């Protein structure tokens, strides 16, 4: 094959970040699950391997590599990298040892590269052993020269890393040299030149470590050439010129719900390819008030005729789940119904069954969960771009200002956000208060700044609805936004005074993950 | 003096401010009838402010017959806020809708002829118009400042009643009569905000006084102590601040659990009793596993409280076996003896530090009643209680230390059950205003962030925790 980098995830929830800079760097990414057999590697050229973990390994049974994999992985000319847990695993699967760290603090952490001269810049050797001479612990560990291959043009000697470790390594597997010191985690990363292994227990997977993107860049670029990779944007584009050559002879489907992923795909897939594609809209029974129509309206306005269907179907769903507490059950159910309604909708036009390519609202990540722990050859358009990049694409299309700032919707919609009997009247009421809250919220401009806001419900039995808000750095991180009291007293008062049926409002504060992104 | 109850919260703060001066009181609902008055007297009458607009239903229907008798009585009258609106209506005049109204911070102006010439605020009073009451005899200061709460702009007055004042965007805001010394006040003098309001009550009050509270209770207590047949403790010292105070004075001159409470706070609690009670009894009945039981799937509300209640009548008897003002006020207008009533909590607070009490006699959240029945989600089990007690305490822990805790009038936590295992919570914060209202105060964000992170980190069984954002009214303070 012509493939290039492999990135095993042992629960590394910054996996996204690894892929992103791998890409932003103009570079190829590839994915897998850790307990990845070498059964699915393909004899495919791979000049780099990257392992990452950040889920301890001091408790029997924690995840890590398999020997066949590691040894093959080692080879001689094909590099290895390890990171956080990856390093530990790297370390322990070959003569190293590990022990729980003590009170790790992480954070944007300035950190320091380490050469002998830096043996003494360290101004933090007092801890984790003896005396003062900076030189003693250093004398103890291996070391070397200033210029490191994986470090070039840093401008500043100090390296910052935003990092997390609740576990640290205590012995140097094999024979490689020391390249980093941490206040409460002393050895840090150690770089091996014959096993081409370079373990960082910090997280170069961030933007909180710019010198960090640099390290990543450098690593591919240097340890392994990765001479020519593949550019992602260009990808939606070539799948595209390639499809423009045959617009007329080929049919296409869209899966629209107003989701930005969606409108964008269609539109970029609409030009020079106009009369053959049927976007179909399935009501979920759970929308933001008149969201169904607002959504259809936007679509018509964006573009006039692309064979737009509209299928309303609420009661089947409500009936379908008259009073069920299962949650996963709810997902199963909704999925099933959209799949069915979608099948019937598509089939309300009885023709060209297997000459159509469904489109879906899919970027990089969903495609990514594809590997974690009728049917037509598919054609999901966006398989390599990030919500943010797609967001810049939404302006690139010059679509409206309003859509890019969309709180993506869950899918099950209000059902999950509705935690109780699910039915047409109560639910109508909260689609409604959700509206009161969102309008006031957006009235002061927090919409563009509130990553994600959704009144969510609680069946107190009159009724109390709880309001949720989240700052989204990304997919696995969810910090919760605060809203000033002025705005809040009013919003809150407005709702109780205005919507009949609620006696108490709570506001949810729980942070980060905790990713109760929606309650159920 | 008679007070008429129409429901404004300030309606009891009304009585508290009035109480300072030699004063006096009796209680009744809107229809105080006449069988409720005899060989009875007062020289003035205090109307009760309500949120019910008269040209609107629910306006309490004052008994007109009684009103007639009230005039017949031959005594000066005082009508406040709405008492004014209802009163205007018994009379020929009547109101109208809010004149670009509001409440409070508004600063009333006074009037007369010199002062009449003096109003530069009659503009916008109909397309475009231009220009020493018993009530303000000594502020004299010619003006008025106060907390105002009128939804009900009174636009046209009764009969033969000139005005002691007018105001910015509220026109009529004082009515002075000589017919019956009547006065109607649209602004709320019955508040603390009304410094000039203080004298309204005092002067109208004196003018209506042709005794002092502490004075009277100190007296009754000693007399009660005159015979000194006292071996009868007045009541169990559950620890209530009012309790410790009363118990202390009395027991000092002269020679209870389970239901709830937080944790070691509990141990600390009888422990407290002991340090406090050097030589007094600290009875206890640590046994409440029965009723908790009786709480293993049953959630009837009047009943959950009634239950804890007979539960309590129960404890009185079992222990028996081995051997303040506002509350009363709410009960009256609404439809071994209490040692005394001529006092409120603020004053008893001063009494504690006037009697050299330990600190922390003031910054304590007495969730009277269910010690904690209300926070039951429905089912009652030891797991929840302990978890909850722990979280409540983590909750008051942080505020005690950060310094806002004594900042807050009442703080605790409620245990929600609709959150792999899970249950979840609410954090209650209420900077009260009154007995008939409470307003919740924001707790700051960085500090709040940490309190939450600390609770998030201490246990499991609480999946997501949620702050509570509800001011009374609309809905009440204790969540269940």
């Amino acid at each position: 094959e012509y493939d290039k980098i492999l990135v095993l995830n042992f629960g590394s929830q910054y996996f996204h970040l690894i892929v992103k800079r791998l890409n932003n760097i103009k570079i190829f990414s590839e994915t897998k699950d850790y307990g990845v057999e070498l059964k699915d590697i393909k004899d495919m050229n791979i000049k780099g391997v990257i392992l990452s973990g950040g889920p301890s390994v001091t408790e029997a049974g924690s995840p890590h590599l398999k020997k066949e994999v590691f040894e093959y992985f080692l080879e001689k000319k094909i590099p290895i990298f390890g990171i956080c847990y990856g390093m530990q695993e790297i370390a322990v699967q070959m003569n190293g040892e590990v022990k729980k760290s003590k009170t790790s603090e992480y954070g944007c952490t300035d950190v320091n590269i380490l050469r002998n001269d830096n043996i003494n810049n360290i101004t933090y050797c007092r801890n984790f052993g003896d005396s003062s001479s900076a030189m003693d612990l250093y004398s103890n560990y291996k070391l070397m020269n200033e210029t490191c291959c994986l470090f070039e043009n840093i401008k500043s000697d100090i390296t910052t890393v935003w990092m997390n470790h609740n576990d640290e390594v205590t012995k140097i597997p094999e024979n490689f040299y020391l390249v980093s010191s941490s206040e409460n985690c002393l050895i840090c990363s150690i770089y091996n030149k014959e096993y081409n292994i370079y373990g960082v227990q910090y997280h170069p997977e961030v933007y909180e470590s710019l010198d960090g993107e640099l390290m990543f860049y450098n690593f591919a670029y240097n340890i392994c050439k990765c001479k020519k990779q593949f550019d992602p944007i260009r990808y939606h584009e070539l799948e595209l010129k390639n499809i423009e050559k045959y617009k007329h002879d080929h049919y296409v489907i869209a899966a629209m719900s107003g989701g930005i992923d969606s409108t964008v795909a269609a539109a970029y897939t609409h030009k020079i390819f106009k009369e053959r594609f049927f976007g179909i809209f399935i009501d979920n029974g759970l929308l933001r008030k008149n969201e169904a129509e607002n959504v259809y309206t936007f679509l018509k306005s964006t573009f006039p005729d692309m064979n737009i269907t509209k299928i309303d179907a609420s009661e089947n769903f409500l009936s379908n789940l008259q009073g069920v507490t299962d949650p996963e059950q709810k997902r199963k159910i909704i999925g099933k119904l959209f799949i069915e309604e979608f099948e019937k909708a598509v089939n309300n036009i009885d023709i060209d069954i297997n000459k159509t390519f469904l489109l879906q609202g899919t970027l990089y990540p969903d495609i990514i969960e594809s590997k974690c722990s009728l049917k037509f050859k598919l054609f999901e358009p966006f398989k390599y771009l990030f919500k943010d990049d797609v967001k810049t694409l939404s302006r690139e299309l010059n679509l409206p200002e309003e859509i890019t700032n969309r709180h993506p919707f869950p899918g099950p919609g209000l059902a999950i956000r509705v935690i109780g009997e699910i039915n047409k009247h109560k639910l109508n009421i909260l689609r409604e208060v959700d509206d009161i809250f969102i309008n006031d919220l957006k009235q002061y401009g927090l919409y563009n700044q509130i990553s994600q806001a959704f009144a969510v419900l609680l069946s107190s039995k009159d009724y109390v609805c709880v309001l949720r808000a989240v700052k989204t750095s990304s997919f696995m991180t969810a910090n919760w936004y605060q809203i000033p009291y002025d705005i809040l007293d009013k919003i809150t008062t407005r709702i109780l005074s205005e919507v009949k049926g609620v006696n108490r409002i709570l506001y949810d504060v729980s942070s980060k993950p905790p990713a109760t992104i929606e309650f159920e």
